């Protein structure tokens, strides 16, 4: 699955 990927990459470029 690489939805779980998302939620650290969609806080690395906050």
């Amino acid at each position: 699955i690489n939805l779980k990927i998302l939620a650290r990459l969609a806080k690395k470029i906050l």
